[PDB]
């Protein structure tokens, strides 16, 4: 049995809050790979079976990913934590995100949405995003010193995503702040905020932007979804409203901790923020999303039992994919614990295991963060912290709330 403590919970948001437990990963790598993972009555984050497989090697983490068949995405959706107290039908109507859906209705949903998220229509916004990054980095360093998570790391994400949806840069920081109490709902700096509450507000925003759509309709998502067919029929309300639930999440709570992670790694690792700074490598975005993990976990339902790795899974039964845990796998990666900006191959699974619901948002992601350190480099090369980061407290989400630092160091 793995030297863990008795009742230790790897969806517990008290983890997370101070720490990413990477030596209790460690330990199930080497001792447990894929292991039973109990709960308590009432402790079980939302969900009331008793607890989950949780499955920390690469390969496993493709394997359940590859195999959706099996693997359910829309039985008990996606993400393995939530208030203890949730209601099941808050669960379910997450199955209203693209995320939580499986085939075929995932099918005709993601090959809609991935239309406007083409290799050259991502390429195609590089000069704005690049124009964007200097100005934010040249804004933040003007400043001198403050926090590096608003002043640099939220706002090339939220730009990116307002303007793909087609919300004024004005109301951009709307869809900030209710991406952040969606997400934020375990952590005391979005308490009294009723996370349903959040949702229909940025649902009602994405109904007035529907009803401007309608009427000048624009090349953005919006205007996509609002004139989408499937097989003749418009997409209900319900699932226009969670695409941009979906999407605003997506854009504000994944790259900007990448970002902040990868600041981070560089301040840890002088060594590759010299090199960084000098030769501005492609395969930089990668090791830093593989560093910074920016979603520690997601899960599945096994819709039959299912042996994977010596291990017999029960049909109804969860398996949550520890991405953490999966992209430092020894057997994987030479030196997992290096940060190298060379790494290449890089096969991390920071976008997920590969398979139906591989991120539509990778490229977009990997543009954002190298035009983002290309501005950091060139406008506060030497930024040193000032005190330790302040980690969210979420039981799957790895973000990083606040961090104070010196642009001139
Ligand atoms: C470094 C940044 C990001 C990370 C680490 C990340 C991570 C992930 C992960 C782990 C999944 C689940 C994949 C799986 O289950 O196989 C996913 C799905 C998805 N992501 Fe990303 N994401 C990032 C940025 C973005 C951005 C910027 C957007 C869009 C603007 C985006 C859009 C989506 C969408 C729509 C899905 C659902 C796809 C589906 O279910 O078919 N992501 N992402
Ligand atoms: C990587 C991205 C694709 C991840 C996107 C995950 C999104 C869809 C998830 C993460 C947290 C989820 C929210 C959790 C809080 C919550 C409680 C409810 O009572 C209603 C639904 C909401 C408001 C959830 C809606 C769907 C959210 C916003």
């Amino acid at each position: 049995s793995p030297n863990l403590p008795p009742g230790f919970d790897f969806t517990d948001p008290a983890i997370y809050a101070e720490r990413l437990p990477v030596a209790e990963f460690a330990e199930l790598r080497s001792a447990a790979p894929i292991w039973w993972n109990g709960q308590d009555p009432g402790k079980g984050g939302g969900f009331h079976d008793g607890g989950f497989w949780a499955i920390t090697k690469l390969n496993d983490v493709k394997e359940i990913s590859r195999h959706s068949d099996v693997f359910s995405s829309y039985e008990n959706g996606v993400i393995p934590r939530f208030k203890n107290d949730i209601a099941r039908e808050d669960i379910e109507v997450q199955r209203f995100v693209m995320l939580n859906m499986d085939a075929p209705h995932h099918t005709r949903l993601r090959k809609i949405i991935s239309r406007g998220f083409t290799p050259r229509a991502v390429g195609r916004l590089h000069d704005e995003l690049q124009e964007r990054a200097q100005k934010i980095a040249a804004e933040a360093a003007a400043a001198g010193s403050g926090d590096f998570v608003e002043q640099v790391s939220c706002e090339l994400p939220l730009q990116a995503i307002a303007g793909l949806l087609g919300v004024p840069q004005e109301d951009r920081g709307k869809l900030f702040h209710w991406s952040n109490e969606m997400t934020g709902n375990e952590d005391p700096e979005y308490a009294h905020i009723d996370p349903k509450a959040s949702s229909a507000e940025l649902i009602g925003y994405a109904m007035k932007m529907a009803e401007e759509k309608a009427k000048n309709p624009a090349d953005d998502i919006v205007t996509q979804l609002i004139q989408a067919d499937i097989d003749g029929e418009k997409l209900s309300d319900d699932e226009f409203g969670f695409f941009v639930v979906m999407l605003a999440v997506a854009g504000n709570e994944t790259t900007r901790n990448s970002i902040t992670q990868g600041m981070m790694a560089f301040a840890e690792h002088p060594d590759q923020w010299e090199l960084y700074k000098k030769v501005r490598p492609e395969t930089a975005a990668d090791e830093i999303v593989r560093w910074a993990t920016p979603v520690t976990a997601f899960q599945r339902t096994a819709l039959r039992d299912y042996e994977l790795s010596g291990v017999q899974i029960k049909k109804g039964q969860r398996v949550v994919m520890f991405y953490r845990s999966a992209n430092f796998d020894e057997e994987v990666f030479q030196d997992p614990f290096t940060f190298n900006i060379l790494r290449n191959p890089n096969p991390h699974v920071g976008f997920g295991g590969t398979g139906a619901h591989y991120c539509i948002g990778a490229n977009l992601a990997r543009m954002t963060i190298n035009l983002i350190f290309n501005a950091v480099a060139d406008h506060m090369p030497d930024l040193k912290p000032i005190s330790a980061p302040e980690r969210l407290r979420s039981g799957w989400l790895n973000g990083i709330k606040h961090w104070q630092v010196d642009y001139t160091g």
